[PDB]
């Protein structure tokens, strides 16, 4: 068919929207509420307005192209409409970009500038108490920024299928929030933060821990440990104009030292620990025959999903603590034993791509003798802001190393941040443990990739077992509801709340819709992790020399005695009541 756009003739056969056809042909059309192939069906922002000859003004983001169409995207009538919509949004938006946390990458600000729009009356409330919800340990809402674009609502539905984020009618006004306007933590919400990643403005944010950290750094008697997650070294560089998929590991260690942290360790070291305990546990359940299947328990998003939707599976979860929590436990016990520090004075901080990790760290029972496993969790975004505030030229920094005692990590622990990572890492150790050997081929590419549900047959000690990798909370629901759990006998299953793995977590850097269609962010970030695994001398968790001497000198045998006593954590369904 034939269509005219701004005087240019196109002969196409494709059946698609005006917006996406224009994007494919270097024609600029603005958009706001359109994301993940969905717009706000109930309250269209109409930023994507174009003019179709013979019809009038139409929304390009949900209008299909058709033969005989003559389209104009930059007429005066079009621009007047768009500018008007942005103006109306400014009438309900506290326009103070100064101290805003989305100052450097806000979609709305760029639209205001582009169309040079202004408010009819500047929205200025001098008491944001009614507009702000900070009850959650993971999420925060500022409704002075909310455009009601519904992107959070759609994102939650598609990613989790919980629909925990909803449109609400608060006193006759329309808002977004949790069920019955409750605290998110008190609902079926997973605290995965996918609603944040979809937010075009600073309406949705993580619960800040930056004050916890700064007060600890300035406390004379406090010894502050810092340790980053796998995905951070593959991501944070984006917020310093370094592009995508840049390994900035060495730069982070340097920046963390200039920030004043007293010790530089790594969560990947803790990931090797989780494997030591979990791989041991897998071999245990084999010889004891069950309980099968065993589910991973390192994702607090999936834990909450199980607790809220599938409590009968809680006993099937691995007792091994998550890399963050298992690391923290050792930071307050093992680390003082080799440093002389008073355990009370140790302050453990982690850097995560995750908002759910905040809720996990503040779990009441996640402590021992009054000492928290983890005292503070800051996101990838929070660390980046901390660096810029201290005016540290991150991009120019020289590479340094972490402190080895709890900083060394194998390639197995390095790939934790990608879907199927824990699965593969665990099989590298579990296979050696059961067969009592040191195998050569350790790459399980069948469990890798962005497929929603991934299963494979593996052979452990002359016997075949079935494993599965659930990629995204929505795929867990699919996996269970469709009855795939019963089709065959599974023995070991990985579950991750965020599709793509932790590299796509809720605490990660925002990426505008434009770059997302250009870049496979989930694969580009993950590639950094796998590339480290390929070049590392040690590619098995139990070959981690620093970890070996820790177990030899302090803990003992994994899955036994002391190691089982303090490095493990069991979830149990609530007892019967009425
Ligand atoms: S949300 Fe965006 S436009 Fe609004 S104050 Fe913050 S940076 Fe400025
Ligand atoms: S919180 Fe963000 S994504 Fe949700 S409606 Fe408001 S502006 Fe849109
Ligand atoms: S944190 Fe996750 S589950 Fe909770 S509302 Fe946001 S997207 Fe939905
Ligand atoms: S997949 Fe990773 S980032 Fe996402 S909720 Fe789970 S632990 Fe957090
Ligand atoms: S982007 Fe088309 S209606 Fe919002
Ligand atoms: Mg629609
Ligand atoms: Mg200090």
């Amino acid at each position: 068919k034939t269509i005219i756009i701004n005087g240019v003739q196109f002969n196409t056969d494709e059946d698609t929207t005006i917006l996406k056809f224009a994007r494919d042909n270097n024609i600029d059309i603005s958009a706001l509420c359109f994301l993940n192939n969905c717009n706000n069906d109930i309250n269209k922002c109409e930023i994507c307005t174009v003019e179709v000859e013979g019809t009038g003004l139409v929304t390009a983001c949900d209008t299909l192209i058709e033969d005989g169409m003559i389209i104009n995207t930059n007429s005066d009538a079009v621009n007047e409409k768009i500018k008007s919509r942005i103006s109306q949004l400014l009438d309900i938006h506290e326009f103070k970009c100064g101290p805003c946390n989305r100052r450097e990458n806000c979609e709305f600000l760029k639209l205001v500038i582009k169309y040079k729009a202004r408010a009819s009356k500047p929205f200025l409330p001098k008491d944001k108490t009614e507009y702000v919800d900070e009850r959650s340990k993971s999420l925060t809402v500022d409704r002075t920024k909310c455009l009601l674009c519904g992107r959070c609502v759609n994102a939650c539905g598609k990613n989790t299928e919980t629909y925990a984020m909803k449109f609400l009618n608060k006193n006759g006004k329309t808002i977004i929030g949790a069920e019955d306007e409750k605290c998110f933590d008190d609902t079926n919400c997973l605290l995965c933060g996918q609603c944040i990643i979809a937010c075009p403005v600073a309406a949705l944010s993580e619960k800040s821990h930056m004050d916890r950290v700064k007060n600890a750094l300035n406390a004379p008697e406090k010894h502050v440990i810092v340790a980053m997650a796998p995905s951070v070294r593959a991501s944070i560089g984006e917020l310093f104009n370094m592009g995508f998929g840049v390994d900035v590991t060495g730069k982070i260690y340097t920046a963390l030292r200039q920030l004043g942290f007293d010790k530089i360790f790594d969560i990947n070291f803790g990931a090797d620990m989780t494997i030591m305990e979990e791989a041991t546990e897998l071999v245990q359940r084999i010889e004891n025959n069950g309980p099968f299947p065993m589910f991973t328990s390192c994702c607090p998003g999936w834990v909450r999903q199980a607790e809220n939707y599938y409590p009968e599976l809680l006993n099937n979860l691995s007792s091994a603590k998550s890399p963050q929590q298992i690391f923290g436990t050792a930071s307050k016990t093992y680390y003082p034993s080799i440093s002389g520090l008073d355990p009370k004075n140790v302050f453990t901080v982690t850097v995560m791509p995750c908002t759910s990790k905040k809720f996990e760290a503040d779990r009441p029972q996640m402590e021992k003798d009054g000492l928290r496993d983890i005292d503070a969790v800051i996101t990838t975004r929070e660390l980046a802001k901390m660096i810029k505030d201290a005016k540290i030229p991150f991009a120019k920094l020289e590479d340094s190393e972490a402190d080895p005692a709890m900083g060394e990590y194998s390639g197995a622990g390095a790939i934790f941040g990608a879907t199927g990572g824990v699965m593969e890492a665990a099989l590298r150790s579990a296979k050696d443990f059961a067969e009592n050997a040191e195998l050569e081929d350790i790459e399980y590419k069948q469990v890798r990739g962005l497929n929603g549900i991934k299963e494979a047959e593996v052979e452990i000690n002359n016997n075949k077992y079935n494993v599965a990798v659930i990629n995204g909370a929505s795929n867990l629901f699919k996996f269970m509801k469709s009855g795939m759990i019963n089709e065959k006998q599974y023995h070991f299953i990985e579950v991750m709340a965020c599709h793509g793995g932790c590299v796509n977590g809720g605490g990660q850097p925002h990426v505008n819709p434009k770059d997302l269609e250009k870049v496979d962010i989930k694969k580009v970030r993950a590639s950094v992790l796998y590339n480290q695994d390929e070049h590392l001398s040690k590619r098995k968790s139990h070959e981690n020399t620093a970890l070996v001497k820790m177990y030899q000198n302090y803990f003992g045998k994994p899955g036994e005695g002391r190691a089982h006593e303090i490095l493990h954590f069991k979830y149990k369904k609530s007892a019967w009541s009425h």
